[PDB]
């Protein structure tokens, strides 16, 4: 059956076979992304790998080395015992995202407005905190908040499923 | 005899047997943690590994795949020749740490105070530099320094045995 996995572009990920345990009676495990065999492990063989991009691990997990936009999609694992029987057939959804960069915080004293902004990343949420209160969150790469007090630093955190990065600044206005 | 080894949480580590070389004259090498045999290599036999977390390498090194706060402690290696002589018995201290995150630098012009702060890490030391002079070090995740001049940018470095991460900012106060 299908679950969801999130990976970061240009990094590795390990697709692990759901609620499984490996054992000496397992003759085969094969991984197909969509309808393409990507890797196949057969107990007594050096494995079949589509390319150098994939590697089949000791316990049958698919290890993709450096994710590419062509690697996302529905993967399928089917594993067979020695008496050739299909033990399992499960499906996973690989979705890949881009990592976030460190946020920038800048401000404008006249309108008392602070802006937090980030350059890198995908499906980014930007979170603002001042001291220990969470001020605002937005799924945007740029966010502006009009302050009420300046008793504490502001913290801006940029986050997505695959990364997190934060910044702090004190609004330091001419008075 | 004994040594210390440092590993990062959620990463792998190889505990190598100091100044040893594997030859056909070695019959056995065993690795123990507390009252458990974690892994054992014995000559005409198949390896004993306590669970899937460990793997015993070709040369007898212990490979722990994904460090967990519970994996730290004294590990013992004992290796034996084919004629039953205990060739070696060495002890190693596995200390596992959390990797440092990138420091955030923010500054307050009124009291001319700069603050360097880091969110992630364990056994962290913060190191402050302005230009080429080392300003201050503190074994804390937050450090504050009141400046004298602003002719150079500040650089704050967060470091611990298993990681290091730096940042730079130019204090830019209104006149």
């Amino acid at each position: 059956d299908s679950g969801t996995v999130w990976g970061a572009l240009g990094h590795g990920i390990n697709l692990n076979i759901p609620n499984f345990q490996m054992t000496d009676d397992i003759d085969e495990v094969r991984w197909e992304r969509g309808s393409t065999l990507v890797a196949e492990f057969k107990r007594k063989m050096k494995p079949f790998l589509k390319s150098g991009a994939f590697e089949i691990l000791a316990n049958g997990d698919l290890k993709i080395k450096n994710l590419t936009r062509d690697d996302s999609g529905t993967y399928n694992v089917t594993v067979y015992s020695t008496n050739g029987t299909r033990i399992l057939n499960k499906a996973l959804d690989l979705r890949i995202l881009e990592m976030v960069s460190k946020p920038m915080i800048y401000w404008e004293c006249s309108n008392a407005t602070l802006t937090c902004e980030v350059l890198e990343g995908t499906d980014v949420e930007l979170k603002l905190y001042q001291g220990k209160e969470h001020l605002r969150s937005l799924r945007q790469k740029t966010m502006s908040y009009q302050w009420t007090n300046l008793r504490a630093p502001f913290k801006c955190k940029a986050v997505n499923r695959v990364s997190q990065e934060s910044e702090m600044e004190v609004v330091n206005c001419p008075e």
